[PDB]
């Protein structure tokens, strides 16, 4: 309820297609999981400058996202650079959608920094950090 995210719900769905057969299409939930972190992230930090960006259109957009992601070091260094892996997953798709698990078990880590962090960011889950 408050718990189980929408960054959760699409790690979970991730992890059921990768352990169903299929890497590919498993990526994408990854993607939108970490998508999810950040967006709670912009929140949780409260990006102003970044809000009054979104503010301008009625939905949230990917350049939105990417801004958001490359500030945020003086939190997390890494945050803009596992950002741009996912979204290398994505725009290097070149048709033929061969993403290997060798990048998998990298941005399944880094994901994993994202939502554990924007979940523990939230603290909605029990009173523990």
């Amino acid at each position: 309820m408050s718990i189980s995210t929408s960054a959760e719900v699409y790690y979970e769905e991730a992890e059921e297609f990768l352990s169903k057969g299929d890497l590919v299409q498993a990526c994408e939930k990854y993607y939108k999981a970490a998508e999810e972190a950040i967006k709670l992230l912009v929140i949780e930090n409260n990006l102003k400058e970044i809000t009054n960006n979104v503010k301008n259109k009625g939905r949230w957009k990917s350049e939105n996202l990417f801004k958001a992601s490359k500030l945020l070091r003086s939190n997390n260094t890494e945050i803009p650079i596992l950002w741009k892996s996912a979204w290398t997953l994505h725009v290097e798709g070149f048709h033929e959608l061969s993403l290997n698990e060798k990048e998998v078990k990298k941005l399944k880590e880094d994901v994993r920094k994202l939502v554990i962090f924007a979940v523990n960011s939230l603290e909605h889950h029990h009173h523990h950090h």
